[PDB]
């Protein structure tokens, strides 16, 4: 029963860990999710862009099973294992970072961001960090501070550390330009903190919870220029955009400038708990032995899954397929724009696409319309996710391995849900 | 080759992720670890107290495979699952908290400590946190601040947030008494922060990296009293001491006073990435919906493994067994105390036992002697771990499921390694 | 000799205490300063807007001597005196605060700002403070944090406290509007700190060292509105703009909205060390007995001088006079705007008037032209002061008591320095 | 009327500015204070150790009037003057700082400490500051954090900056030794902050508000040793102990080790608002020009007063007189220990002497007995001050210029007030 267990969950767990759906997952494969009462759903959430290679991809299951017949945990900081080194070598070969790449593995994306910040601070000896409004980087203390949304991520968890600031993110719909961001960064350097006291600038090439806003090329170039000038570490948070989501393996592959450090997680292990930081070896080697670590860091099962994820992305050509699916979804949303004026924007990159809804009679961002369209899709068996500053963005996070027929059915459902 | 991948590792990964052993893991079962060249080792590390049920316990592997046939990740905050709820119910039933309990799951122990601090700050509306010298609570920013050992955990990652203080932990060999701890707390209340601005007091009932120092009953009682008097949340970090290690399920079960919050990890899932926080349901309900979470939180495979772990500790009487094994180890160490004057102390609870070595001609802490015994034991096939402030303590973290014959062989090897 | 003592100065005092002039003061009266070698200077600095009533005003001197016959210091928090209370009563009656006013006295302007922040934190129980870029509020740690100009005030003195942020200040010449300020405040609320975690918003009605930028009426109204909505304390820093400088007694008297707190110093005692905070009695009474104080606070001689200063401002009609002299200066500057293309702006209120210079060919802010005009004037005997974000602003801080003929001589000198 | 003005004072000023006496000062000279109703009091407060040279010493009045006929304020950072340089040279010639000295002047002692910390931070590039429990250093934000007494100086003004810690001050009565302090410093280095991240260790040679505890020679030597070893700036806060109070010109003259920086105020100008920092020239020169300052800093009248105070201390042999008067008061207090069992301790240095009362029927610190003696002596026309962690200590801060007959009358009054 989904109601019995709804009450059991509300009684056993705190209200702080909120849950979107009131049905309980029973099984899942690729992009199909069945609950405990037999209802099937098309998963356009992918565990929040974690299942780019799909629920229980057979190669991932095979790799996890093979490793489960060897060992699940030795603590890498005690007894190492080759799979860690080989995955790090492959990431170094593929990651677009400055200089020669070195990679370390942790467990959660928040741990990856934390360690990127630790590496930057140890390299520069500086305290400051600049992030962007609307950015999301984790739910730990420091990663909350870096996160550019207060409600609900930061309510009641303050005070937050000093030397951490935010500048507005370029958004065409809201009149924020690249030059607005650069002016805010300059106002930081002239009012708040010395440029030679800022250790890192951290940014998402495509903001996840921010509404799938893409960083303009000028912005990435300017960030690279400022970091080169002032000795600041450039951090690209590719935790959500990484691994073929944006049409290339990493979102940063769409830009000429390379960041110094890059954080990875979610789809890195295709449904297993793994994260990592990859970047310039001169910067990564700043902490001494013992300065970085984590007990679950580089979990053998998750690392095997990540090897499988890389091979799947390659052999099934998930980058091109991400581009094709994103184009089809854009076509559907733009065609619907003619009949549903509430659609205010269609943005994104590759298969990282989102639609933002304004009230057609007011012009103000309306979360109500987004919620009701999300209700309609769900009742039709389509699981959609909400994001944005005002919670009026629907982001589409289908697995890149979703079959064509199921994707077309999902487009039909989305068309019927857009139009009342 | 155990030495070609050593160079590969040094070239691909950052220096900051330190590694103790020069060999690479190939397979592991219970307390037996086999490297890529075939060498066998008796694992007295258990992945740093993560494998209380031993490497790949058959029931844990069966549970993980069963779940692997259903789904590995749905993002719990999007789509929940019953295994999370039932595991929370079991932890609530077993946790040493006064009154109604509530449990939330995350992925890493540092994440659990972070959420305990978030819960305490949301409940009290205060900033301050008081921890203990020699304590270890994670490698994230806030958990580094709570950690009471600067070298090597905090070197280069400051500055650290305000309102976080440390008081000395009682140690009979170092002359620190419970009254010393309480006087330092009072000095904090009179010099650094008013008690009504302290949100939590976090402590390990048995210090992990601190040298297995056991908290006196008077200290736990004074902490409970100070917390009730000033409205401070009492946090017990049982990440390393939890799950049958100390002879009871949780170390706090050795004391009459119950904490408000308790953090769990490591052996909770017996080799899978899972952590948690259980406590006073009213305090746990302090953060509003949306304020707590984490993408991997309560990973389904790890949840299944944790169910298995609870059932294994029950059905195989691992508390009783930890008491027996700790007693055998203490007998071996005391029988050696007459031939080895370097044995300065033997401390701990249950099967969380450590031996501290001083120099037999100076009386000063001797880390070299401990490293030499460790060196000798590793050549005989026994993997031992060091800890303590001065690196002069050897901690015994054998899996609780180690067979009697292998344990007795390890005792013989240990007697030889102490022999000089 | 001015040289001998210049070298002795460099040898005995730190380089960090910067000194603008190469001559040493010997005598001073009203707006006339004589160096130790006999050279006379028309003082358009007034000790940085401290000598509004002019150097050694006879009434101030007579009051100071009369008190000197009584006592110079008793420590007010030990033994109080009636001059403190009567000055507090006069300030309470004259301050632009809604409802019952209370006034406390301290010694320096930074001390007044510090106590205003302390009062706001005690009244709200919140950590945060929001200030404006280009603002100056003192050289102590918290007041450096509030100051919105890094160079040179904050170089090497970090890190600075968390929960302290800055927003742009409206300027017609730099493209910053009131709505830009309000949007940045909203971005703070949405990205950095909860609105109901901000204790105060501190602002200058007329930015002193920032270039004499006048706060538009809409900005003050919006600040008042936000404070009423979020329960934030509205702090007006009138240390430099206060006491008849802007054509009315306080700059806030030009606006319909009233602040919760107002800080006073500089011309408060007309050349004696005294500061003060006046505001809402219910808010002022937030700190408990024993929370506010200062050994020198409300020094008797400075309090007598401040009594004299109020009586001088009233009897010699210094508000009206400030308006007249500001109009004469504006006539001179606007007249010169036809021959000097470098004159890009002439702004201010009353006798708080500044001219900003841009390059006549490029249009960029030209600090070199400003310096050039300052040296020309200095060579003719006119002591002028620089300010602005780029050091390209000349501020006119003559004593309001300056004789008309001396003012006209200074205007002629200024006209000569503006062209050739 | 003292009652009518008592009510007026409570009406016009905030409750936070606490006031000890309910009468209002009318006149004062040397050690005799007259209120508005004609009552005379022997001033054993000296405005909280500010009038070592006495109320309105004739030489100080003469210097102040001479300067008042010249100028009262020019803003030293705009136009300098001789008296600043000559006073700095005299301080450099007399101050016991390691190496050749430079001196800067400010206005309040809190500002002096603020600038000492600024100088240490600029010199070292480090954030950390270590202070002592029971120490008092100012009522500003940073000097609050440095202060080691929460009630009443810190209540409601948090949260406080990170990297600021406190260690116990050696006290014979409370069982705190030098080695306790050194162990707490080592615990800071091993649990809280790296030694190479601490910019300064600030301490009072004789704690003022803490109860006149004298720093033992071993403690000063250990602070000097640790500061030399780790690059930490050693700061002696002699705002209260300076200028012949302790029997030598500065308290540090009783010790063989020299601090790097020394802060001065209070008696520095003998009742006029002045403060200063004197220290090693190389360290003082750390902030770039424009980094240090203050509008009122180095007030000409106060600087003339400081010249006069130095001359008075020399010509009237105030150091020797401080020793003599301290010995006479100690004789009076020890002889009273026989009939007053409440006298638990009589401590101090020179004429910086305090008596600590415990309850003779339980052994508990008694602020009530101290206050009864205070009011008993006040009824007889003798004005005493309280202090201590528990408010149970009587301080004797008579002016050093007090005549012998008045001192003997005060001793008579003190003897009668000690007994019931």
């Amino acid at each position: 029963s989904n109601n019995e267990f709804h009450q059991r969950r509300l009684s056993a767990t705190p209200r702080g860990v909120g849950v979107m759906c009131n049905f309980f997952a029973q099984s899942a494969e690729n992009a199909t999710l069945k609950d405990v009462e037999g209802n099937e759903y098309i998963d356009f959430a992918a565990g929040i862009a974690v299942l780019n290679t799909g629920h229980r991809h057979p190669d991932l299951v095979a790799a996890v099973e093979q490793q489960l017949q060897q060992f699940t945990h030795t603590a890498y900081q005690i007894v190492p294992y080759e799979s860690y080194v080989t995955l790090a070598e492959k990431i170094n070969a593929l990651a677009p970072v400055s200089g020669q790449a070195k990679t370390a593995f942790f467990t959660t994306g928040a741990e990856a961001v934390e360690n990127a910040v630790k590496i930057a601070r140890a390299h520069t000896g500086r305290p400051g960090v600049i992030a962007f409004s609307g950015g999301f980087h984790g739910r730990t203390y420091m990663t909350m501070a870096l996160t550019g949304k207060v409600a609900p991520y930061k309510i009641g968890f303050g005070p937050f550390p000093g030397s951490v600031y935010h500048v507005p993110y370029p958004s065409d719909l809201h009149g924020i330009s690249t030059q607005d961001s650069l002016d805010a960064i300059e106002r930081l350097f002239k009012s708040d903190i010395e440029a030679k006291q800022v250790a890192a600038i951290i940014f998402e090439p495509v903001q996840g919870e921010g509404g799938f806003n893409v960083a303009p090329k000028e912005l990435v170039a300017a960030i690279r220029r400022l970091c080169d000038e002032h000795g600041i570490v450039m951090i690209a948070d590719e935790v959500q955009s990484g691994f073929a989501r944006t049409g290339k393996l990493f979102a940063m592959d769409h830009y000429a400038d390379k960041p110094d450090l890059m954080t990875m997680a979610k789809s890195l292990a295709g449904g297993m708990p793994l994260s990592g930081v990859v970047g310039n070896a001169n910067i990564m080697d700043a902490p001494a032995p013992g300065g970085l670590g984590g007990t679950y860091a580089g979990n053998p099962l998750a690392v095997a899954a990540a090897h499988a994820v890389l091979n799947i992305i390659d052999k099934e050509s998930l980058c091109e397929r991400a581009n094709q699916l994103g184009q089809r979804l854009k076509n559907t949303l733009i065609d619907a724009k003619e009949s549903v004026p509430a659609i205010a924007a269609v943005r994104g990159l590759g298969s990282m696409i989102a639609v933002e809804f304004n009230d057609p009679q007011t012009g103000e961002p309306s979360a109500a319309i987004a919620q009701k369209i999300q209700q309609r899709a769900l009742a039709q068996g389509l699981l959609l996710l909400t994001c944005g500053a005002y919670g009026n963005v629907i982001r589409f996070l289908y697995p890149l391995t979703i079959p064509d027929a199921q994707f077309d059915a999902a487009m039909k459902i989305l068309q019927d849900a857009l139009s009342d």
